[PDB]
């Protein structure tokens, strides 16, 4: 018989899963179908965003990700070398998990957690709602729901799923997207690389102090990319460029000066694409993650961008499914994220270019200081190239200010409380971040007077819009937020702020919930 759920999530990837996690906290009926059995062959994601960690903090799986296995003492450095274990050109020291100065504008510093340890962790949090070895064969929208056919690759049986909404997180090649006939045109030249995943039990030990998280190699046209430590325990990945031939083990050898054990596990080829979808949805069917926006892996914004996009669609679907959301709300999913996707895409392309552009002087490898200062050349050249930005982008992670139909709009990135932005972090208790008050429904922070808040309470009450009022008394945070009254949304972003509440409250409410 037909399995009927509120939200059918097509795809078990990080984004599709993040969505499930959010929906879970919002008590939304959902089910996730993943064709593969659920395990990672070639781990792609390695770095989890500070903002993605704040969300996981809410969804209660952050502690886990942090302690999933990345060596607390493993360096987080990014070094530029002629050959891993050869002539070092430049290095950005970034301490270690257990050693770096705690963040400040956030309670969750970025974490390292290779996808194969991540996938499991999430699978657990999602629990029973995840259907592995289940493939979506087709779907068809009805007047008020979507019907899909899923094959149980495992028992051979094919059942139907009747969901009220279909969120497609099927990845970059997103068949769903093609089906709906939505195009995701290239915004930058599509490139090709080969990712070689290999084990090397003695490499970190041979490296010693020289150990590092990323090794950007400066050896050739195809071998001028990073070789990164996936689990800081022997697993590495040397990404190499292509031009229409070499041997896997050969390439790794080319890259590693040491003559140590080297076991090649994979040599999967991939395409670097910079493409966002013309539209983010079509009726009761939506796109999320790479399916909606896939950009360059440089600086690792991909999943994180989708996780945010995940969180956005998250509450909005819940609002609609509950009935308090205005009919225009779901539409604002594209209105707000598509732009983010694009600014994130570009910032990535920037990182990419910083490498594609950087040239390699012919006398870079040559030993002996008679052609060694040739390195001190490109050395500062990089310093100047502003390359550390590829590892420090609070702007891309915490920045993004929505400027849309449901927002009462007003150098380096800094925390703001201005409408459309992510309410900034600040400790209410050495154990409680302002960030922790948000996530469920709407929230109204009042730093001074509690005058007129009752009116606001009633206002929301009428339209059945969930609202919570917290009366804060910290002058320090009052300053951070600036205005006396700040209305944060379920997604954690400010929708309105002012020293005086509006007169036509009803109007307000109907605006922020996509009713106006
Ligand atoms: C080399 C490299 C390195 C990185 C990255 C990319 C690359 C190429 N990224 C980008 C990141 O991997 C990407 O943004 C996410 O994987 C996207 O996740 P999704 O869940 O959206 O889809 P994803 O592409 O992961 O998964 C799609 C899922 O849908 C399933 N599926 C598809 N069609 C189906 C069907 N018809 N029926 C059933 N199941 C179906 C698939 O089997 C799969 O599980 C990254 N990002 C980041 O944040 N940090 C990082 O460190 C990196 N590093
Ligand atoms: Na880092």
């Amino acid at each position: 018989a037909p399995i009927e759920t509120d939200v059918l999530i097509l795809g078990g990837g990080p984004v599709g899963m993040a969505l499930a996690l959010d929906l879970a906290h919002r008590q939304v009926g959902h089910l996730v179908v993943e064709q593969t059995d659920g395990t990672i062959t070639h781990p792609r994601v390695g770095t989890i965003g500070p903002r993605s960690m704040e969300l996981f903090r809410r969804w209660g799986v952050a502690k886990q990700i942090r302690t999933a296995g990345w060596p607390g003492d493993h360096p987080l450095d990014a070094a530029w070398v002629t050959r891993v274990g050869g002539h070092e050109v430049y290095r950005i020291p970034l301490g270690t998990a257990d050693t770096r100065a705690t963040p400040e504008h956030t309670p969750e510093p970025d974490a390292i957690c290779p996808q194969h340890w991540l996938a499991p962790l999430l699978a657990e949090a999602v629990g029973e709602r995840l259907r592995t070895r289940s493939r979506l064969d087709s779907f068809e929208q009805r007047d008020d729901h979507v019907r899909a056919t899923i094959t149980d690759l495992r028992t051979g049986a094919t059942r139907a799923v009747h969901a009220r909404y279909l969120v497609a997180c099927d990845g970059a090649s997103s068949p769903t997207r093609k089906a709906l006939g939505i195009d995701a045109p290239p915004r930058h030249r599509t490139q090709v690389f080969r990712n070689i995943l290999f084990r090397a039990p003695e490499l970190r030990s041979l490296l010693g102090e020289r150990a590092a998280l990323f090794f950007f190699l400066m050896l050739s046209s195809s071998l001028r990319f990073p070789l990164r430590a996936l689990d800081g325990r022997g697993l590495y990945r040397l990404t190499v460029g292509v031009d229409d031939t070499m041997d896997s083990f050969e390439l790794v050898r080319r890259a590693v000066a040491f003559d140590t054990e080297i076991e090649v596990l994979s040599d999967s080829e991939w395409h670097l694409t910079h493409r966002v979808a013309d539209s983010f949805s079509a009726g009761r069917v939506f796109l999320t993650g790479d399916a909606a926006h896939t950009l360059s892996p440089s600086g690792g914004f991909g999943m994180n961008t989708g996780i945010g996009s995940a969180a956005d669609l998250g509450w909005k679907l819940a609002a609609t499914l509950r009935g308090w959301a205005g009919p225009g709300l779901l539409a604002t999913y594209e209105e707000e994220r598509r732009p983010v996707a694009i600014t994130s895409l570009e910032e990535a392309n920037v990182n990419l270019r910083r490498t594609m552009d950087r040239e390699l002087p012919p006398g870079l490898h040559d030993d002996g200081p008679r052609g060694e200062r040739i390195r001190a050349a490109v050395a500062e050249k990089l310093e100047r190239s502003g390359a550390r930005r590829e590892f420090d982008a609070p702007g891309i992670h915490f920045g993004h200010t929505y400027r849309s139909s449901i927002v009462c709009g007003e150098g380096g990135w800094r925390p703001s409380a201005r409408p459309g932005a992510r309410a900034p972090h600040a400790w209410l208790t050495p154990t409680t971040s302002t960030l922790d008050l948000f996530g469920r429904g709407f929230v109204l922070l009042s730093f001074g007077t509690t005058d007129g808040v009752e009116a606001v309470t009633r206002a929301f009450a009428d339209r059945h819009v969930p609202l919570e009022t917290v009366t804060c008394h910290a002058p320090e945070i009052h300053a951070l937020y600036e205005r006396a009254h700040v209305l944060v949304r379920p997604d954690g972003h400010v929708a309105w702020r002012g020293d005086h509440l509006p007169a036509e409250l009803g109007g307000l409410v109907d605006k922020v919930r996509g009713a106006a």
